């Protein structure tokens, strides 16, 4: 029947005033920084020790939560400019046999750069911070996410994806970029879902691909990229305004706010692409412009904004709760 269309009608359970204060008190940026982020601030292009440590580190964090996460490693070989490589997409699902899933993702790999002044590229905003931010969300919402084990409702849950091999080895191109996402999107496209169904794939399963990238610079501006996601975008603007109005953000002005009503001139390439081209509805939370420090050794911890990321943690968590009705 018409479960693949439930997404098109799905509405949010908008939190009340005190629930917003409650969530706000929920997340801790000090914790995330130390425990979720710092370990990831290491060289971690595919096949590197970083890659494995990052992969271990992300799984370590998730495995220690109460909510019934189900980790899966999507390892595959592909050709690259540098020769055959192994890529390992990290998927993390609650209630995986549930038909529908809201999907947050980022990329955990970093871009490769040869050593300049003994400096190593650690891709802080790009996209370690999104990583940690997802991990914080997992933690900060663990109790509330737990009640999804309780099986009344819409048959919907949360999925995380930590894509590997987003970056290009050489120069960006169809063939040298999005290795993990190009691979997992194809795989999802052709895996029946739910098990033993006719016609429908796991891609019918993705209600919305929320893709975090290049977050951590101060005062980011996000365009509203896609018509078919626009209402969910407008929720983020709605959430942002509301938290500020409640003095639950720090270092925030409505002039220097985050989600802008304007759209985007060209077309940005990222992990969402092989999904969007297969008609996954996509909410692409990449800033325009990119950070100043983008793809430069200055993409480092000295150059993140504590309050910006923390603020974005609050905003994002509310969005997820509200989507899943928790
Ligand atoms: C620096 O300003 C920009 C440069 C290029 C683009 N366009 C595209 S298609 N970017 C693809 C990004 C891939 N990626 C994601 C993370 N690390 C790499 C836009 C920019 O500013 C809006
Ligand atoms: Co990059």
């Amino acid at each position: 029947s018409a479960w693949p269309e439930e997404k098109n009608y799905h509405q949010p359970a908008i939190l009340n005033s005190s629930a917003l204060r409650q969530i706000a008190e929920g997340t801790s940026i000090s914790e995330m920084w130390q425990n979720d982020l710092q370990p990831l601030l290491i060289e971690r292009y595919p096949g590197s020790p970083g890659s494995y440590a990052a992969r271990q580190h992300i799984m370590q964090r998730i495995q220690r939560l109460q909510a019934d996460w189900v980790l899966e490693i999507d390892t595959f070989l592909s050709q690259t400019p540098e020769g055959e490589r192994s890529f390992s997409n990290i998927i993390s699902t609650l209630n995986p046999t549930a038909k529908r899933h809201l999907v947050l993702a980022c990329h955990y790999d970093s871009k490769y750069f040869s050593h300049w002044n003994n400096r190593v590229f650690v891709g802080a905003t790009d996209s370690a911070v999104p990583c940690a931010m997802m991990l914080e969300l997992a933690r900060a919402l663990d109790k509330k996410l737990l009640s999804l084990k309780t099986v009344s409702k819409p048959d919907l849950s949360l999925q995380l994806i930590f894509f590997d091999g987003e970056e290009a080895f050489l120069h960006w191109s169809p063939q040298d970029s999005l290795y993990g996402s190009r691979h997992l999107a194809a795989k999802m496209a052709s895996t029946p879902h739910p098990p033993g169904a006719r016609g429908t794939s796991q891609l019918h399963g993705m209600d919305l691909l929320v893709l975090l990238d290049l977050i951590g610079a101060p005062n980011p501006t996000f365009p509203n990229f896609f018509p078919n996601s626009a209402r969910w975008f407008e929720r983020l603007q709605a959430i942002e305004h509301e938290l500020h109005e409640l003095g639950l953000l720090k270092d925030h002005s409505l002039e220097g706010r985050y989600f802008q009503n304007y759209s985007y001139g060209g077309v940005i390439q990222d992990d969402h692409i092989p999904f969007l081209r297969r008609g996954v509805p996509v909410l692409h939370l990449i800033p325009s412009p990119f950070p100043e420090v983008w793809h430069t050794m200055d993409d480092n911890e000295e150059n993140l904004d504590e309050s910006t990321i923390d603020n974005l943690n609050k905003i994002l968590q509310v969005f997820v709760l509200e989507y899943l009705h928790l």
